[PDB]
């Protein structure tokens, strides 16, 4: 069971998050227990999305990240660029051997944390300039998603759907991913 | 501001419900105070979506259904075909002319009045949709009607 958790930041792109989840759930629909996932919050059991809706989430536990294969930072247009704690948290997750990710502008955070050094990534245009300024060793891919080793990132909802399809393809084959796509699309 | 409220039933289609909300929030981005909305629950302040995620909602209230210009029934595949209160309450809302709608198979509950056979359709003041994509056009038509093709076309360019 590939374990992936999503850190939902305030004003996170709901469409980015829900489409990525759809892919992982639909994958399970055709192939049992392929993925285990959990929405996570840095502070609280509720996170507000860019749609005004709040989602219930588990309060992140530095310890309970240990059993993870992938930690994804979910941001959005109005997502505040703070959360200084994410820097050592992601660095340690990177040291531990975890794959790391970001939707919409989550790559900005992976960038500041120094975990995209000599890696490609996708990020929303609004934060492209800052990401390059803070992380010179990070390359900006001229496309909506990026699958570079253990660094997965997307700049848009569609990029996020392709990103998780890329993940499904890399783990269980073109067969499952192609099947997942048929249902969703 | 036009008022639309969504009743989220257990296992409701998240994708279906979210894209609908996207159209409205987006319209508000292009034209302030265009819409107002609230997710509603028959029991508890939390509802399990079809994706395993739970959204915080507001428990349904009759006295509240006074400033509502539209009410929608959001359902999903594994959603149970029950909820008795959906007869008195729906008919009561129709008893006020109030607009009513349904997403995915939330039209079935509409059938207790007027593959769950029983993508979208806008019939006078009774809206419907049987797919996430149908939910999009559904709310786009709502905008096209209450505000025109201009604002409606603008929203369509953003979501995609
Ligand atoms: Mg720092």
């Amino acid at each position: 069971p590939y374990r992936v958790d999503f850190i939902l930041l305030e004003h996170f792109s709901m469409a980015s998050f829900t489409v990525a989840m759809d892919v992982l759930v639909t994958a399970n629909l055709l192939r049992a227990d392929s993925f285990q996932f959990t929405p996570l919050s840095l502070d609280g059991d509720r996170v507000l999305s860019d749609l005004g809706l709040e989602l219930v989430a588990t309060e992140l536990s530095a310890a309970a990240l240990k059993e993870l294969d992938l930690l994804v930072v979910c941001g959005g247009l109005r997502t505040p660029l703070k959360y200084p704690e994410l820097d050592r948290l992601l660095n340690d997750c990177a040291a531990h051997g975890m794959a790391l990710g970001g939707l919409w502008n989550g790559a900005w955070f992976l960038g500041r944390a120094g975990v995209l050094d000599d890696y490609g990534c996708s990020i929303h245009p609004e934060q492209r300039a800052s990401l390059s300024e803070r992380s010179p060793q990070t390359r900006i891919t001229p496309a909506s998603f990026t699958l570079d080793r253990d660094r997965l990132s997307a700049a848009s909802p569609n990029g996020a759907m392709e990103l998780m399809l890329g993940l499904v393809r890399r783990l269980y084959g073109d067969g499952l991913a192609e099947g997942v796509e048929e249902i969703l699309s």
